[PDB]
């Protein structure tokens, strides 16, 4: 089915070893990272913080992640949540109507405290998931009547209850409320074959703004957006070269279904990669959702030996090693050693010393030889340290130095350095195979060009195509050169200088051996260049700043991931050749993963930058706050599969705070509808007065009002009440303006029960302001008790400041049996709090104009009408019919 | 934490002031109380490592041995573990030692 694994001759031919694949080798290489360390703090003392490192099942976290994309952010009901009610007083033409929002707002959160900032963090964030939970709604499915042929709404769509005034009203009054009520006709209703129905409710205005905000978002977004998604993705499968069915997509959409859409595939890789200490992270995930499935296979047995007769046949010079198996300790080494060489600059090896094996010296001689042209050290990405380059240098001297053969003549050079001498007859300098970074000598990308760029990449952030030992992928299917002709510099110098140190037979074996090399290079190249190409590869300017930090020692925050390897293991890795068979399971379904967690990070991040500013707002509220309390607050609120990916190398652990402070400054974002709608609703939630808590608190001694009750039947229908709202605050002359540490100064000197007993005999008004209050509503037919008559905004425990505040609605009744000076008291009482907002909660109406809120414009879907989310559809393998530019 | 700017409890300073406070008055402490408030802890660099410094009581030898302590923990960790590995490469390289 593709031409690259059509086998002619039996060379390439060989016995299966064994088999690895991207699930399993995420879960090694995690394990293999943890294990070290804690090896290494349990060998020697040491004197850190106490953490657990726990490997997490990395298959269930990426499920949960594809099932967060099955969420929906929004509602469809038949009727609109009731947003007004009525208190009916012993009047008979005025009533007292309350706005529902209000007071259901008032009892969200916790009491705000003056020493626990995460709690009042935390109270903020319920209080803005509350407004945008309620506000986004689509109606659907409204009920209507007839009336003198017109289509009339039912009063129950209508935001306004008033059933329990219906009874105390009068004729006139149930005549004008019956003609209100039936005027509010469904516009253009009298026509067919319609989508929509428009008419007239009442809304409060918060809420009334994310549900616009939600019908324009729906009315944009179209198939246009989804025809760009698809296009992007036929890109990227373009690039991967996946196999497409003849099934295509049309751009029909029925009369009877509306679209919506939630995530877009151009992700910003920006905002996955400004996660702090997050390079581990997207290694795994990398790993995890993109590697194959393939197999190990060895060369072919005839190689080494030939047989002419059946008592006479040709024998190797590495038969021993070649008649050897590995261990599994060994095997991880080799699957450690190929998850290097995948992985260019961000896995790097060493060396794995310890005293309890006994290998023949033999064995590191010959690794030293393959190591040098196994690895790369080049000037551009490097695979190894310096300590094994210096190691694989000083086996590679020594085996040139020992000779089993008569002795060739051997010239020193002044200093002591590894491989610094002549040798053989020839004089061949051997001072070009000590490793130097600068332009890798020694190794792999001494005289080629192993980076390049070809055309511009889906992912924007990675563009780079790495070609190990100078090898097209397509030399495969198209070579350019016979069987012989197939070389490169490093390995032809490896060749001549084992000729020119007197090693005939390891020549010819190497050179036997060449094109297996090349070839599994060839198949690595195109591994690494087909289908690793994610977002969460390496960007160019890390990939390129790599090298020069490593080699300056200068502090970097990507740092690779070292893993240590033994001698026998080059050797075995390097007689085994990974050969792909399956492609992942994953592979096109990850982008939407990718979307859902940029989404899930960018309302994180506008969610802490929102509340970044509140110590700056409000100083004496938060006197004790971090930037890791509202950080606490945000994490304890979003979804856990997210934040399970976040921690995979339990990170969580070592952020600071200028790290965090860091992070929350970039700006990087990734637009969706649930980022629209936070978004709408933070904005809506800047003025603190529609969250219900204030600072506007007075204090001034008042009078419970005794009026005369001359006549009884005027009294009631007037409709006296009493409360301690202010209708407009007092000028700012004649009050005295309080802090937070005056009082608390004043307070602890014994001074304050006197100071403010002065100012109330004064006739002032007092302003305890800078400390936001939460406020409650209640409404009394009799005598409230005094702890809400008389109460206090400060509390004796020293003084707290920050105490919860009662609005109170009184209201009077009288009988006919009631003489005209029956409520005179010769003593009276006094009422000491009030409180000032802006807004309009309880308002003294008459009867006439209950219905005067009807003031809002309501469009709601017909019957007829489906709504569906398309947002799983968004597949790799699905093509378009006609294509986009 | 206090004003947006990290503070030093008063059990990390060196003094012991916990069975002195009950007796005080109102302005004594009130005065103590900002004058605990008022030490406040710096973030200095050495060894291109963050640390905290602030400003505590300690008698005169304990803290010079102190001071000459942390003197040769920063001089240890800018020269000597570099020189002590370089001097492990070199022995390891004339006796055929490979030090890990």
């Amino acid at each position: 089915q593709r031409p690259e694994r059509i086998k002619t001759t039996p060379y390439l031919e060989g016995d299966v070893l064994s088999s690895d694949s991207g699930p399993l080798l995420s879960v090694f290489a995690l394990q293999e990272i943890m294990q070290k360390v804690r090896q290494v703090q349990a060998d020697y003392m040491t004197a850190t913080r106490e953490v657990d490192f726990t490997v997490p099942d990395v298959q269930k976290i990426l499920d949960d992640i594809k099932a967060l994309a099955a969420e929906q952010v929004y509602k469809i009901v038949k009727v609109p949540s009731i947003s007004f009610r009525h208190i009916v007083m012993q009047s008979r033409d005025r009533v007292l109507r309350v706005d529902t929002y209000y007071e259901e707002m008032s009892q969200v959160g916790d009491v705000i405290t003056e020493d626990e900032p995460e709690k009042f963090y935390s109270t903020i964030i319920k209080k803005v998931r509350f407004i945008r939970g309620k506000g986004s709604f689509i109606l659907h499915d409204i009920p209507t009547r007839d009336h003198r042929g017109m289509e009339v709404a039912e009063p129950e769509v209508l935001g306004v209850e008033f059933k329990n005034v219906l009874p105390v009203l009068t004729a006139e009054h149930r005549a004008m409320i019956q003609n209100a009520l039936d005027g509010s006709i469904i516009e253009n209703g009298n026509v067919a074959t319609r989508d929509v129905d428009v008419f007239i409710g009442a809304c409060s205005e918060p809420v009334y703004r994310i549900y616009n905000r939600l019908q324009g978002y729906i009315e944009a977004v179209q198939l246009q957006e989804l025809r760009n998604s698809i296009g992007w993705l036929e890109r990227l499968g373009h690039r991967k070269r996946i196999t497409y069915s003849q099934e295509v997509l049309t751009d029909f959409r029925r009369q009877d279904t509306i679209w919506v859409l939630a995530l877009q595939l151009p992700v910003n890789p920006q905002v996955v990669w400004d996660v702090p200490r997050s390079s581990i992270a997207n290694l795994i995930m990398n790993i995890a959702t993109c590697l194959p499935t393939g197999e190990y296979i060895a060369p072919n047995p005839r190689i080494s030996s030939i047989t002419l007769t059946q008592r006479i046949t040709t024998t190797g010079p590495f038969a021993i090693l070649t008649g050897s198996t590995p261990t599994a300790q060994q095997l991880n080494d080799v699957r450690k050693i190929y998850l290097a060489l995948m992985f260019p600059g961000q896995i790097i090896l060493d060396l794995k010393i310890d005293p309890g094996e006994r290998m023949d010296p033999a064995v590191r001689m010959v690794a030293g030889v393959v190591g040098h042209l196994l690895f790369t050290a080049g000037g551009r990405f490097t695979n190894l340290t310096q300590n094994m380059a210096r190691q694989l240098d000083i086996a590679l001297n020594d085996y040139l130095l020992y000779m089993y053969n008569t002795r060739v003549q051997v010239n020193y050079g002044p200093t002591g350095e590894p491989l610094d001498f002549q040798i053989g007859r020839n004089q061949y300098d051997c001072n070009v195979f000590r490793a130097d970074f600068a332009t890798g000598t020694g190794y792999n990308g001494w005289a080629t060009i192993d980076v390049e760029y070809r055309e511009p990449a889906p992912y924007v952030h990675a563009q780079r195509y790495i070609r190990y030992c100078g090898i097209d992928s397509r030399e495969l299917i198209n070579p350019t050169t016979y069987g012989i002709g197939m070389t490169y510099h490093c390995y032809n110098e490896m060749l001549r200088m084992l000729v020119a140190a007197g090693k005939d037979s390891e020549a010819a074996y190497f050179r036997s051996m060449l094109p297996f090399h090349m070839v599994r290079f060839a198949r690595i190249n195109q591994i690494i260049n087909e289908d690793l190409h994610s977002v969460f590869s390496l960007p160019d300017d890390m990939f390129n700043a790599l090298l020069p930090d490593l080699i300056a020692g200068a502090h970097q925050n990507a740092d690779p991931v070292v893993l240590d390897v033994s001698w026998i293991s080059l050797w075995f890795a390097f007689n085994r050749s990974f050969e792909p068979t399956h492609r992942n399971e994953m592979l096109e379904v990850a982008p939407l993963i990718e979307s859902v967690y940029a989404s899930e990070l960018s309302v994180m991040k506008v969610d802490m930058r929102h509340l970044s500013l509140m110590q700056r707002r409000f100083p004496d509220v938060l006197i004790q706050a971090r930037p890791s309390h509202f950080w606490k607050a945000v994490l304890n609120d979003s979804p856990e599969a997210v934040k399970a990916v976040m921690n995979l190398s339990h990170s969580h652990n070592f952020i600071n705070i200028r790290d965090m402070m860091r992070w929350v400054m970039l700006p990087s974002l990734q637009p969706s509808l649930k980022l629209a709608l936070e978004e709408e609703a933070w904005a809506a939630a800047n003025d603190f007065e529609d969250l219900m808590l204030t600072d506007q608190v007075y204090m001034h001694r008042d009078m419970l009002p005794e009026p005369r009750l001359d006549d009884i039947e005027r009294f009631r229908q007037e409709g006296f009440y009493y409360t301690n709202m202010l209708e407009a605050p007092p000028e700012i002359d004649r009050v005295v303006q309080y802090t937070y540490e005056i009082a608390r100064l004043q307070a602890n000197m014994g001074q304050f029960r006197a100071a403010l007993r002065r100012i109330m005999d004064d006739d002032d008004w007092v302003r305890f302001g800078g400390v936001l209050r939460t406020v409650r509503v209640k409404f009394y037919d009799a005598r409230p008790p005094d702890d809400v008559l008389q109460g206090l905004p400060f509390s004796y425990d020293t003084i707290k400041y920050a105490t919860e505040t009662t609005i109170f609605y009184l209201i009077y009744n009288v009988e006919f049996s009631n003489t005209p000076d029956s409520l005179v008291l010769i003593n009276p009482t006094y009422t000491m709090t009030k409180v000032f907002i802006n807004k309009r909660i309880v308002e003294r109406v008459r009867v006439g104009q209950i219905l005067a809120v009807l003031n809002r414009r309501f469009v709601a879907y017909k019957g007829k009408m489906r709504i569906m989310d398309i947002t799983q559809s968004l597949k790799m393998g699905t093509k378009l019919a006609a294509p986009t530019v």
